């Protein structure tokens, strides 16, 4: 299991609207823990306009949020985008 920490949540984004903040850890997505960051990336990219149910940990306490990716231009199709930068060496999603 992994629990990715957020480094930045862009203003005026799906993630900011969802109430996410830097320091939050994503512990569950749609009722199941993440084991790879790429899984979250694909779930966001593939699902513009859909409601993703998040469980996060905030300072060690659980919170539930609803994240709805915005539709943005993609290389082959429209993709979802939420405006999150994870802690580490990954690209924004």
């Amino acid at each position: 299991m992994i629990e990715p920490v957020l480094e930045n949540v862009q203003p005026n984004s799906a993630a900011s609207k969802a109430g996410l903040q830097a320091g939050d850890r994503i512990v569950k997505v749609d009722g199941q823990p993440l084991t790879q960051w790429v899984t979250f990336v694909m779930l966001v990219r593939d699902n513009p306009g859909k409601s993703l149910a998040l469980e996060i940990e905030r300072q060690g306490s659980p919170l539930s949020l609803t994240l709805i990716p915005e539709s943005k231009p993609g290389n082959g199709k429209a993709i979802g985008f939420v405006g999150i930068e994870p802690k580490g060496k990954a690209s924004p999603v």
